[PDB]
């Protein structure tokens, strides 16, 4: 039983990891890159990454845990608590060589907190359109002289009383189209079929909670995010974000160069958020050029 | 039927204006002072003022557009918009003489415009908790570092695809619960009976329509605004702000200043963003005595 279909020559497969059983779509042979999908989306965002990735690497894409066919965290949502099963998961894999990552939105905050206690395992590294959790969090607007701002959800989604979940149980499906296309610039690859696919995943009842449960640990990420800070990652990395309605724009680049010694970022015109998706084309090759810079 | 308790010596009912049937209740006997409230409420909200302002005053409390029991506008949602029906309701019962004008939150947002286009008609100014629409509202955070911030409900209640209508029918009581405890100090004051009035009243599906249309029309609000903004409001003024969780503090005197020459400000310690109910005696004291100067 698969909730996403596995491209050609691809399997998928889980792992125990603390407990906690991990889903993950493996292809490839050579060093090892772990994609990591971000929020209202699984491992299935990367699919058209994927089969390129795999002519050079091994790759693998793991569903967060409580998303997509993961289990829940044993421990927390924190980012620095995620980020120990992600960090041993690829290095089941990889357990002699460091291993190249890729993330996405929430993405990088389950994955920073490792790459920043495990520089020597990260060969090259690329985050793509979310803030790492910081101070810079509190700066966004609550609202735009346009209308909706680009993270207002933060409050709705970390708010008490299971209000998120509460309000959108039975209306995933709704929720998710809006809240992807209002993030979009290239609405029209979100086809009722791929939002049909996404929202039956996070519909699952333990998956819509673990989706905001991520927020509510929001603010503990950026209180060790300020400690884990104090020591700049030194691989080399790439940001990409989308300059279209709903990306981060030139955010991405600004905030990395706090944290990264060697950085070089992009900013994607015509595109918003949901950068595999509505630009796969140059969104692709700038992954693949950049990672092929290593070994592979 | 009414949607809440008629105090006693005052009376429901309705007027046209502009084609637009508006519920308001009224009593009492002297200058007119309009009472208006915001989002979440009705004119249930000014129920404990209106007996004691009534000793001095006609009073009367409207509900806006679209809630409580009145019909939905038939221009629009933006603060000119509304504001034209509020003025000519007021001229309807005070022609020769100008009235009191007292807001809460969103009731400032649709009574604006008629005090700076008429100022000859407003005698005195009362402003409680909530910005008048500026562009000082883009810089309120979308999050903090405590939890969910003030307004990120801006954005909700703004969203298309009828965001708001769809996620909060069916569960309207629930929402508005967590509303209003999210913007208050003292949630005791708020009975479940309270939630339950306030409640059933916003959920007739044409009213939580209305209510984000409210929102829908801000930035339309702001853009007006600039341009009234122009003329500065020259009638005394009083700000109130609740000075606890849930409250605009400072930001209310401090924004007020840019639009009024003459304004007195006051932030009640202890209360949040639902001045009457969280603080219904020093609240109801500051604007009765602030009204009766003249």
């Amino acid at each position: 039983a698969e909730e996403f279909p596995v491209p050609n020559g691809f399997e998928s497969a889980y792992r125990e990891v603390d407990g906690v059983k991990l889903h993950y779509v493996k292809g490839g042979q050579g060093p090892l890159v772990m994609l990591v999908h971000g929020f209202g989306q699984t491992w299935y965002e990367w699919h058209q990454l994927m089969p390129e990735l795999a002519k050079r690497f091994t790759v693998i894409a793991p569903d967060l845990p409580g998303l997509g066919q993961s289990e829940p965290p044993k421990t927390g949502y924190s980012g620095e608590q995620v980020a120990v099963y992600l960090h041993k998961l690829a290095r089941q894999f990889s357990p002699d060589r460091p291993f190249d990552l890729v993330a996405h939105d929430i993405g990088i905050w389950n994955t920073y907190p490792m790459v920043v206690k495990n520089q020597a395992d990260i060969a090259r590294l690329v985050y793509m359109d979310a803030p790492i959790p910081d101070a810079r969090i509190y700066r966004f607007p609550a609202f735009t002289a346009q209308g909706e701002s680009l993270v207002w959800h933060f409050s709705f989604f970390a708010a008490d009383d299971r209000l998120a979940e509460t309000l959108i149980a039975g209306k995933e499906r709704f929720f998710l189209e809006h809240f992807i296309k209002s993030h979009a610039s290239n609405t029209e690859v979100f086809s009722e079929r791929l939002l049909d696919l996404y929202a039956r995943s996070y519909a699952k009842p333990h998956s819509l909670n673990a989706s905001f449960e991520y927020y509510r640990a929001l603010n503990e990420s950026v209180r060790q995010n300020a400690e884990l800070a104090k020591t700049r990652l030194q691989m080399p990395t790439m940001t990409l974000a989308g300059g279209g309605h709903g990306g981060m724009g030139t955010f991405q680049l600004e905030q990395m160069k706090a944290y990264a010694e060697d950085v070089e970022g992009h900013v994607l015109p015509g595109c918003g958020h949901w950068l595999p998706e509505e630009c796969a084309a140059p969104m692709n090759r700038l992954v693949i050029d950049f990672l092929s810079r290593g070994r592979h």
